[PDB]
């Protein structure tokens, strides 16, 4: 199914790739979105996944929020994967630029354990402002199911690999 991944642990794998491109190729059962509590898919991974759905993901998401209200930081919901995947798991990692508590990162990753296999980004990295190296440590220390991590930036990929303990 997946390919070109480096194995980090028994269950965690990583690759230098565009998560949208990976999703489009693999069409996995579950792709993880790096969402906010409003499911406003404006930038980063969410902006790119949404754009690849021709905005279908935002329309669905808007209906979800109208019905159920916002998520919590550290929480998730399962929505349609649209053209990218069977399902999308929207997970809200803390945004430290908004002062959100980093301890909620472990909670965010715990969501992954409800799914046997996921394609995912590193949570709370990029514009969420946390250190990607930390994020990856929490990932491997929390996730017990099979996770294929897509890291867009090659320099960051190299640093994550070369620094992995
Ligand atoms: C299409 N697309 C957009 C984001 C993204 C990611 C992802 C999340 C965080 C990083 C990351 O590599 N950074 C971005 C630039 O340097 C800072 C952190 O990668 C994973 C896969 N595809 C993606």
């Amino acid at each position: 199914s997946f390919s070109g991944y480096l194995k980090l642990t028994d269950n965690v794998y990583i690759k230098n790739a565009d998560i949208v491109e990976e999703a489009k190729k693999v069409k996995p059962t579950v792709v993880v979105n790096a969402a906010n509590v409003y499911l406003k898919h404006g930038g980063g991974v969410a902006g790119a996944l949404n754009k690849a759905t021709n905005n279908a993901m935002q329309v669905e998401s808007d209906d979800y929020i109208a019905t159920n209200g916002p998520l919590k930081v550290g929480g998730s919901c399962v929505l349609s994967g649209h053209n990218l995947a069977k399902h999308c798991l929207h997970v809200v990692g803390p945004n430290v630029n908004k002062g959100e508590d980093i301890q909620l990162l472990k909670s965010a990753y715990e969501n992954f354990n409800q799914h046997e296999v996921l394609l995912a980004p590193l949570l709370s990295a990029g514009i969420f402002g946390a250190d990607p190296i930390h994020s990856l440590r929490v990932c491997v220390d929390t996730v017990r199911t099979n996770v294929y991590l897509a890291v867009f930036d090659k320099n960051l990929y190299d640093k994550l690999v070369s620094s992995f303990l």
